[PDB]
């Protein structure tokens, strides 16, 4: 036999809608990826180059100097109980986006991955892996 767990709720591949009215009344469109079959959301270059540089992304040399202020907040100490505020100060997580070949989010529901871009101000995302081997890829 070859089947999985069935369901009848709302989501992306299952349905196409959103939660009750709020601040973002619309519906984004990210590319899903069955990482369970291959590995993760790392391979994706069929139609993403078009959105590789939407705005001025050539003068980002001043974005690396903020690498030392990545912990300017305090989540590093509230880890054991850090209420992930991925909405109010979501723009504070300015990691090394310049060296993040990965631009997708991960949803823990059944077994699927999402990859496309970052949301402006909505509530249909959860995990987000941007860090990637910018050059060296040792075991560490």
């Amino acid at each position: 036999m070859r089947g999985s767990h069935h369901h009848h709720h709302h989501g992306s591949n299952a349905k196409f809608g959103l939660w009750v009215d709020g601040n973002c009344e619309d519906i984004p469109h990210v590319n899903e990826f069955p990482a369970i079959d291959l590995f993760e959301c790392n391979k994706l270059v069929f139609e993403l180059s078009a959105s590789d540089q939407p705005k001025q992304y050539e003068q980002h040399l001043t974005d690396y100097e903020k690498i030392k202020e990545g912990f300017k907040n305090k989540n590093a100490s509230m880890i054991k109980s850090a209420f992930l505020p991925t909405g109010a100060f979501k723009a504070d997580r300015y990691k090394s986006h310049g060296k993040g070949y990965n631009w997708g989010n991960y949803n823990t529901e059944t077994q699927k991955c999402e990859i496309f871009n970052v949301k402006p101000t909505c509530l249909i995302n959860n995990s987000s892996y941007i860090a990637t081997t910018a050059l060296s890829h040792p075991i560490e």
